[PDB]
């Protein structure tokens, strides 16, 4: 999976080691290795969410087969929430998540793509 | 909507409260209330816009139902330049913008999911 | 085109003038002129790739008819690791690839869209 975090929180407001910890979280909600987790956390941004200034973050998800309906993402969308709320001190009206199912023909690994 | 705005101007040559002036200008343009209204603005990158590392910017909307024809993005291109040009001091050939469709499925909010 | 990498190394890890030796590659790699061809660095960012907060990149690849098949991928693939692994001093396993057709329609230039 692909996990990017865009946030206007400060870097120092964002706890440390966070990448390690949505990385750790991101396997077990999408039922997929670590070893095949990635996460990038993008901090000190200028952002409005809903109108607002406040702070936010931004989660994107994308995964081959298992982002790709609302009943999926519903699921991973409460575990997603309860995890960057607490992380980040941001209220749930703070946050939003889109979800973006891949195919393998899309991926670059090692020089090449793997179908 | 989903506005994302990376640019290679540092962030002191990005005119405080850009981010609040595009969220307006983006709820007028769009047709969508500025409370569902996001923008994030990424500044002090490393950039090439056409061949060339001049001062430049890149914007992508991702919104449901009102990105998804030629017709509608012309329209709203030139509202986009219109602003972004003047407030980032840019010329229009040093800015670009992309277009995604979204679905209801595809963003979690508040913990879930709504369709 | 349009090229975006994201890297956990700070920014002076990142060679001087990557984006425009990345602008030319891929001109070269895509097989589109170097006037069209744009490229964002965003370094200094906090990174998991494969599991591993090691130094990592991320790059993302959007273009029109040319990034749509795995043969095509594929070979543009072996070409943009070979560049990006010996410019960023990175291992094969610390670098992945998203590869993203676009449609005309999908692009704002000069305050229009054209088709």
């Amino acid at each position: 999976p692909f996990l990017e975090l865009d946030t206007n929180l400060p870097a120092n407001r964002v706890p440390a080691g966070l990448e390690k910890r949505l990385c750790a979280a991101a396997a077990s909600i999408l039922g997929k290795p670590a070893d095949r987790v990635n996460v990038t956390v993008r901090p000190g941004l200028a952002m409005a969410l809903s109108g607002s200034t406040e702070p936010c973050a931004q989660l994107s998800i994308s995964s081959i087969g298992v982002v790709g309906t609302a009943e999926d993402n519903r699921s991973h969308s409460a575990h997603f929430f309860e995890f960057l709320t607490k992380e980040l001190a941001l209220g749930q009206d703070r946050i939003l998540i889109r979800f973006f199912p891949l195919e393998s023909w899309q991926i670059g690994k090692i020089g090449t793509v793997m179908t």
